[PDB]
Order: structure tokens, then sequence, then C-alpha cells
């Protein structure tokens, strides 16, 4: 029900213009056509890497230029093909013609790669419109341009970590600074449910979806059909990132709380006590808040590494969201039911 959606140019390669030439030894003599052709611009090519999970990167670049072929020579050597400009894109991309609106591809599968933006055909050289009227031409052919477009890309997006933890701890603000982008409803205007998700991206150019789990599992026990969609997008989410709070404006016990939430979670029977988990010690800022996570840290017996932060920035939250990226590119989807039937 959530998808992406990103505009960029795309434009092959040229290709090398043809030369003009001829064959000239000491032979007393001067003659005969030697101009090599152009080779052939270079493709633009979009190429499926399951390691990727948002359009992310098409955000910070919006411009893929491929490389023009090359140029002929004399001595009636031509030019090779320029090589293709390969991009990488998340699974179940559909690339469209912002004009033509039609679809360009429907890529799928990983390493599945198809031509966006073709690049032309190399120019011939003039040892091709040699004739018996013409035996030295001076005719030449420049690369044929290639071709540019404008394309959007769609993307069906799944959460991949989910928030947990009490309410007003944070969960909100904190999938806010780092949401650096929201996706789009195409359901848009009925249930009106719309769980609270984003795109995240860490420091270093990787990036993942976020969620509340709470609105996701909500959705999960809807009637009429409508829950096993969420179901399916619970088994995407495998990684949880706890928030605790360790002041307490109202409330008491850090590693209390802990409990609490960790229980509720087993309790749906959705295995989301396998996934694994990063606390956050937020409200670091405040006074009790430096001794109560003393205690927390021992109470915890979980392997679940903890990671304390003051005043929820953009950047504070540096070390947690790479985290998030590791643990997350070590963690198995969460199917409810294996391939167990036959
Ligand atoms: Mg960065
Ligand atoms: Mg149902």
């Amino acid at each position: 029900m959530f998808v992406d959606q990103v505009k960029v140019y795309v434009k092959g390669g040229d290709g090398g213009n043809g030369m003009v030439a001829f064959r000239r030894e000491k032979y007393v003599p001067k003659g005969g056509p030697a101009g090599g052709d152009g080779g052939k611009g270079g493709d633009v090519v979009f190429e499926v890497d399951e390691g990727l999970r948002t359009l992310m990167d098409f955000r910070y670049k919006k411009h893929f230029k491929a490389i023009r072929g090359e140029h002929g020579m004399s001595k009636n050597q031509h030019g090779r093909n320029a090589d293709d400009m390969v991009i990488k894109v998340p699974p179940g991309t559909v690339v469209t013609d912002d004009d033509t609106k039609q679809v360009i591809a429907d890529l799928t599968e990983h390493g599945q790669r198809a031509v966006i933006a073709r690049g032309g055909r190399g120019g011939r050289g003039n040892s091709r419109f040699a004739t018996p009227a013409n035996p030295a031409p001076q005719l030449s052919e420049n690369g044929e341009p290639g071709k540019e477009r404008y394309i959007v890309l769609e993307l069906k997006v799944l959460a991949d970590v989910g928030l947990v933890g009490f309410p007003s701890v944070g969960k909100s603000t904190l999938l806010s600074v780092v949401s650096s982008a929201k996706p789009k409803i195409a359901d848009y205007h009925f249930t009106t449910l719309v769980p609270n998700l984003g795109m995240v991206e860490t420091d270093d150019g990787r990036s993942f979806v976020m969620a509340d789990l709470p609105g996701l599992i909500e959705g999960a026990h809807q009637g009429v059909g409508l829950g096993h969609q969420f179901l399916r997008h619970i088994e995407r989410t495998r990684v949880i990132v706890h928030v605790i709070d360790m002041s307490g404006l109202e409330g008491r016990d850090p590693y209390d709380d802990y409990l609490t939430i960790n229980q509720e979670l087993s309790e749906y029977n959705l295995r989301l006590t396998e996934r694994p988990q990063i606390i956050v010690a937020n409200k670091m800022d405040m006074p009790e808040a430096a001794e109560n996570l003393e205690a927390f840290k021992e109470k915890l017996t979980d392997d679940y590494p903890v990671f304390p932060i003051s005043a929820v920035t953009r950047e504070g939250l540096r070390e947690l969201l790479f985290e998030v990226a590791n643990q997350l590119e070590n963690t198995p989807e969460f199917p409810l039911y294996d391939e167990e039937e036959l």
C-alpha cells in the first residue's frame, strides 16, 4: 500500500564520429580512404541488487549520462564500443517514461537488468562512402545521439525495522527525525489506517525503511481479509529498535518498561521475540537518567546492544542507525511458515 517514486534524467552515450583519412605512404603517391568508424555510445542500464531497499540514491543524483563511444581513427582502425553505465536499483522497481508513460522495465530479480537509455550507433568513416565516381571520399558520419529520456522509478515499500516501546517515549519523534522521507499511499482516503513508516538513511550510504510496529501489528488484526497484507509486511520487518525511557516524567523503573513491552510482543505470537533488538535509552539529558542506565545495563541479560543518546538529533543518532544497518544485513526475514509444503 506504500510506494516510493523518484524522477531522473538518463542519457545514453552519443557514440563516436567516423574519421576522414587517407593512406599516405612514402610511395611517391597519395590516396585511398582510411578513416575508421566510430564506436557505439554506452547504454544507461538498470540492474537489480537485493542488497538495496530504498530509492534514496536517486535522490542525491538525478542525472545519469553514459560515456560516448570511441571516435574513428586513421589506418582504417575503428573505435570500440563504450562501456555501459550500470545503475543498481532495489528489487521490484518499475521504470516508466515520464512522457510516453510507458513501462521501460519491471525489474524484480537479482541480477536482472534492463536497457533504460540506449547509446547511439557509431558513425561510419570515409572508407565506407567510396564509390567508382568518388575514390577519395571526404564524407563521414557523426555519431548517432544517445537517447535521452525523463523517467520515474516506482518501488513497493515494506518496513525493515520496527519501533516498539511505551507511547510518548520517542518512537514517533525519533522515527521522524531520521525519517529522511515518507512513502505515498495507494488506497488513500478510506480505512485511512496509514501505519507510521519512513525511509531513514545512515551516514555511509546505506538505507532502510523504518516503522512503528504497533501500527503494523494492529492492521494485521483487521477482518474481512485485510490482515494478511500486514502479516506479510511484518515478516519483512527484520530488526526491532526498542526505545525505553531513563528518566520518567511520570514513569518509573527502566528495566520494567523493557519487560512490559517485550512481553506483549511475544503474546501476539508473531515471532517478534526472535527478531534482533537494539535498545535505545533516550531522555539521557535528565539527571536521574545518568544512574538509571547504570542499573538498567545490569538487570539486562539479553545480548541486545544498548544505544543511549541525548536530545534526539539527526547527528546524535549516527552510531545508532549504523548498528540498525549492520544488524539488518545479518538478520533473515521472519515468515510465519517455511517452504514445507510437499
Ligand atoms: Mg551521510
Ligand atoms: Mg483478515
